[PDB]
């Protein structure tokens, strides 16, 4: 962006170190940065202290009927929209009555999960560049529409460079990754099959790192991940450790996700996920561990001693049949012991809970478990979806809070309807009765991308129609689903 | 009102089979559903009407919509009179100095008991106009969120003001009166009796007599006890006699808090469910609010009596209550075949509606059991419709879209990104939608809400009368200085 903007009159949640809230607050931005944030009258002094040239073109946004938030940082996300017709998706009968416990449910089917994750590379290769771009753009637009200004890929069924291109075009921030799986649990062999050379998987991530260095927007970073500790060799783990030290990067993986994980890990690898990561030298401040609930006392102590990070998705565990909240209570207990814990959406093949829905879930579920309405305050849920997530992503230098020097990444929500009436804590009303759909305005680096809940830098109808066309092509050609099953569903879409 | 055909959308019936019809239809004549099913089946029912009826048939195009039964919120309290005081409008915008209070940390049973015993005094200080203006706005919020049948389980309001508000808004209401005849005082080792049980019972009989004539089919009543802490044996035995004589449902709060059983034993010598069981109140009439802190014998009494539990998993966390995971008893009793419905409870400011509560149950019950099928989305719907109507003893008329039942239904728009390609729009609704996403509300075939707007109410007027009433009551009855109240009311974006 170019020029100064003053967003004044609303309640401003900063998610700074003090979790500061300013009723009748203001945010002054110049180009892509926040320069001043506080009470309207304090910020008005900063305006009078600008270069006259800058003040003369200052745009004033009246936000008195609005709440101002930092942009959501969704640090644990997967692009999976290519599986819309197959994965718990568009071909199910409308009735749910015949549904069965499957996949992640009932403790986890570890063989099926391992095998499914090892198949990703083959399905990515079956995708056209246009299908990748069209599906990435729509999938990432849905995140942006729900207030996500910084999105973290932790392993996607899509082409990394298609997703980088989608992020560049949409105007949002993206931490790109590659799919990394070099082992599969084969029960008929009584061993893991080493499915790939660790060094080839690491070279692919270095090729992505080289391509993202060439992007000049400052909006694209990358972070290597391992799909899941079941699908990781010692050689992949040691290589990731060496790569993240050499390039000074964050690192992400899924670990302690499922009840049946530890038993499969001991049987096939001879050791549980966190202890294998710890041996490789990966349990340290760089680590974002997805889920990380099924940890014994030694593994909890390794996470605390390393000052690691856990990303938690309490909005989506129930519908997947996962028990990564209440079966162990470990993630809330590690948060109480001073571990950084952020909130993330995870993802599915169809639209599911956004950050706003995940913030509500944490606020309900952590407080209920501890019989304590102060364990997660609404401003805690916000910090867990903004500043603390940015810290796990190692992007808190630039995003996650409204503070002088950080990027002008912010959301406006309308607070003038019955849901907000008389509440001096509009964030609380937002967690009670609002969601992703209630994000009104989205600004990234001082540029408005969304306004009145509408994209102002995209053709929403085009994003939708290209996604449906891409999904049809990929589903019929790559997934070999008959056109007879696909076309009736696409004919029912309300355009 | 005539015949209406609502066709083209996905129709959730919450009938006995939990039937769902993609490209389904609902045919209504006057106040009743006459046909529901596939569009082509229902189209046959249209051709089978009297020609006079068919000639004036109106068609609603619902092809871009999902159709639900009207939500039955069987456990609600009108508390909007406490907007400035109770966790409300005078708090600082920063939450950082908040402390565990009231229901939190196991429950402050002395403070809870004392607070509940003060209700009769505050209701008495209310004008009829204050009561009506606050009731109407409070109940409009329920209606706006898709609640077509609302159950009072003890309100800070005048019963007949709330009946009048329900009559005017066009929704269904089970009215109650406030019942508290004991308090747990810290200076005592036994309950202090505060009222004659017969006076408390006479108040409910005056309400029952006032609504007895009502011909609309929209007003019923159900006696409640506030909380078993504030109930004498004489009140309990009197309620039992009243509900037998008048053939009524019965509701109370029991096993709500960790610290309840210990206070109950210390002051009454017996826990809530056993005291209800002694009175003869643990039977099919009982809707027990919360009912999580039950030992083995009390769970057995609930199952043997075929009692009903109303659960509010949407609101436990923010109150610091642990009525879901600390015991896991409510999900376990549901698995054992006890009727369990979902309710909002209520607060003094707008909180989780039924839609938010349905999502909560769907996330939280499934996560606890590592089983995505323990509560299916259609289960969450049944728990907020047909099963709640059964607990309220109104399932004769409402709670499901079936021939003969009232034409009480909701339309939700399903044409945006949230719903795209999902053949289970209810699932997308629980993921990404809420109370605000209710588009149309029909009660007995009359449209009360359309495009998320009141059809036959001035929403700005309901708001402004509520704020006027709230100001009077807050400054006069709650003695909050005008200096604290007027700056808040001046900041309302009209
Ligand atoms: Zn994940
Ligand atoms: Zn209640």
């Amino acid at each position: 962006a170019m020029g100064a903007r003053l967003i004044t009159g609303g309640t401003v949640y900063t998610a700074d170190a003090q979790e500061s809230v300013h009723a009748r607050g203001a945010v002054l931005t110049v180009d892509d940065k926040v320069v001043a944030v506080g009470p309207a009258v304090e910020v008005e002094q900063a305006v009078q202290a600008l270069d006259p040239a800058v003040r003369a073109e200052l745009r004033r946004l009246d936000a008195s009927r609005m709440m101002v938030l930092p942009g959501f940082v969704n640090a644990h996300w997967h692009e999976m929209f290519a599986m819309g017709f197959t994965m718990r998706g568009a071909l199910r009968p409308p009735s749910d009555r015949a549904d069965q416990v499957a996949f992640m449910g009932g403790g986890g089917d570890m063989h099926q999960i391992s095998a499914t994750f090892d198949r990703f590379d083959g399905l990515i290769e079956a995708m056209t560049e246009d299908e990748a771009r069209a599906i990435a753009e729509y999938s990432m637009w849905i995140q942006l529409r729900g207030g996500v200004t910084t999105l973290g890929d932790m392993g996607s069924l899509n082409r990394p460079l298609a997703m980088v291109e989608a992020a560049r075009r949409l105007g949002m921030r993206f931490s790109a990754s590659t799919w990394a799986s070099d082992a599969v649990l084969a029960p008929d062999r009584s061993r893991f099959l080493r499915t790939r050379d660790a060094d080839t998987v690491l070279a692919s991530f270095e090729a992505l790192l080289g391509a993202v260095a060439a992007d000049p927007t400052g909006r694209i970073r990358c972070r290597p991940n391992v799909s899941y500790v079941t699908n990781m060799t010692d050689e992949l783990a040691r290589g990731m450790a060496e790569l993240v030290e050499r390039h000074d990067l964050p690192f992400a993986t899924h670990v302690g996700a499922l009840r049946n994980e530890a038993d499969a890990m001991r049987a096939y690898h001879g050791e549980t996920g966190v202890r294998r990561l710890a041996e490789a030298g990966l349990v340290d401040e760089r680590l974002m561990a997805g889920h990380s609930a099924f940890l014994d006392d030694q593994e909890q102590k390794l996470m605390l001693a390393g000052r690691a990070h856990i990303s938690h998705s309490p909005g989506k565990y129930g519908p997947s049949g996962e028990s990564a909240l209440t079966e162990t209570g470990v993630v809330p207990a590690l948060r109480r012991a001073g571990l950084d814990v952020s909130l993330s959406t995870d993802a599915a093949a169809l639209p599911g809970a956004g950050i706003a829905e995940t913030m509500r879930a944490a606020w309900q579920m952590y407080n209920e478990m501890s019989a304590d309405q102060t364990e997660v305050l609404p401003t805690d849920a916000l910090a867990m979806a903004t500043r603390i997530a940015a810290k796990g992503l190692r992007w808190d230098d630039a995003v996650g809070s409204l503070e002088p020097g950080k990027q002008a990444d912010l959301l406006l929500v309308r607070t003038d309807d019955w849901r907000y009436l008389l509440n001096p804590r509009p964030l609380e009303s937002f967690l009670w009765l609002a969601g992703s759909a209630d994000v009104d305005t989205v600004i990234v680096g001082g540029r408005t991308l969304v306004e009145g809940g509408r994209g102002v830098e995209v053709d929403e109808a085009a994003l939708r129609d290209r996604y449906l066309q891409a999904l049809r092509g990929f589903t019929t050609r790559a997934l070999r689903v008959p056109a007879e099953a696909v076309d009736p569903v696409l004919a029912e879409v309300a355009r």
